[PDB]
């Protein structure tokens, strides 16, 4: 019975500390899913490394509105955005980190093409997506 | 009996981070409400929409301590604030945004007058009160 | 029953805020320590104040990792670091703020020695310690 209050205390401060994080900026919240950035522009392999350090996991949209979150990152930061899948097995199917087979996609047209060797996905800051190789700059993004 | 170990680390968790967004000058803390500014000088309705998004609401003092929280936010980025109250109904009487009687008030001496026309309220760098059109570019400070 | 997807969705809500600041490099975490500073030099007193007032103690290592830590912001800031040590009673055998006697220790070779009259520990950007006067401006380094 005291837990009600109890629970309600830290439910309300973490909402506080929520608020602030996102008022500032230093994140965007979409449904169960919080995005955010250290601003810097690094490698594929970087940035998985980048995310998992802070617990959480390179940023991967599953949904229209979690695509607009990231491009609104993207072109804040006015740089491309690495995104949490891959093709590397084989060419055309993309999947996610944990190996299951992309749902959502976004697709500038005529992507993915060009290649061959393309591994990695990158996102326009249109929030459109292009396969392109692993081994380019671009702004990291992390899902917690 | 597993609880009090799993709450105990939630609740130092939470110290945690509100130390770390303390300590750093992201908020200000008063009993349960907990303060923070983007940086931002837009009008009322635009303060509103930001906090709200945030989860929070625009700051409204209702006790000495508050009032001179938020006047410390006031002097420290170098601008007044609007403050979360109206009197658009009737002039003279103010009311907190739910429609609550304003209790704590703090106008500098001769305030509310000058209008007339006036429904909203700025704070001083002093932690002093001005009732002022809604339209002009404050600092938004939020309280969560 | 509900308590498991309550206490889940705190669980997780806290692992977001908490990832947020540390991919931001808000906050260093080393085990159940959080790490972080303000960026101010400042004497001993002023940073005991500081970390009390953030809700958290003036930092001290106890492991070589949360020594490294302390290092890492201290190299990244460029200064060096005061420690939540003294031995203010008599002059050799140091004690945490708690009165505790000092266990693990790193000083820096010789150290500590040059007096006499200095009662505080600074941190060196490499991690090791030097005894020292408790009056010099210092990085404020706090543990949460
Ligand atoms: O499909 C695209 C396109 O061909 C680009 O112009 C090229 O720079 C990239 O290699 C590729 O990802
Ligand atoms: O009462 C004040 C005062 O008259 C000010 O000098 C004026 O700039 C504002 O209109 C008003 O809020
Ligand atoms: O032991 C050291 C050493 O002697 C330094 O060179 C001196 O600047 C300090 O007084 C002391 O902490
Ligand atoms: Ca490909
Ligand atoms: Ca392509
Ligand atoms: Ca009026
Ligand atoms: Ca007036
Ligand atoms: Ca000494
Ligand atoms: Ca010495």
């Amino acid at each position: 019975e005291e837990l009600q209050t109890e629970l309600y205390e830290i439910k309300h401060q973490i909402l506080q500390t929520m608020g602030v994080l996102s008022l500032q900026g230093s994140m965007l919240s979409v449904g169960d899913k919080v995005f955010s950035t250290n601003g810097q522009s690094v490698n594929f392999d970087t940035i998985k490394e980048m995310c998992t350090r802070a617990g959480g996991n390179i940023a991967v949209p599953r949904t229209p509105e979690e695509n607009e979150a990231i491009a609104s990152i993207a072109k804040k930061y006015n740089n491309y955005v690495y995104l949490g899948m891959i093709d590397d097995q084989t060419e055309g199917d993309f999947h996610y980190l944990d190996g299951a087979s992309v749902s959502y996609t976004n697709w500038y047209p005529g992507e993915p093409r060009g290649q061959g060797k393309e591994d990695c996905v990158e996102m326009y800051t249109d929030g459109t997506w292009n396969d392109r190789g692993c081994l380019q700059y671009r702004l990291a993004v992390c899902e917690f």
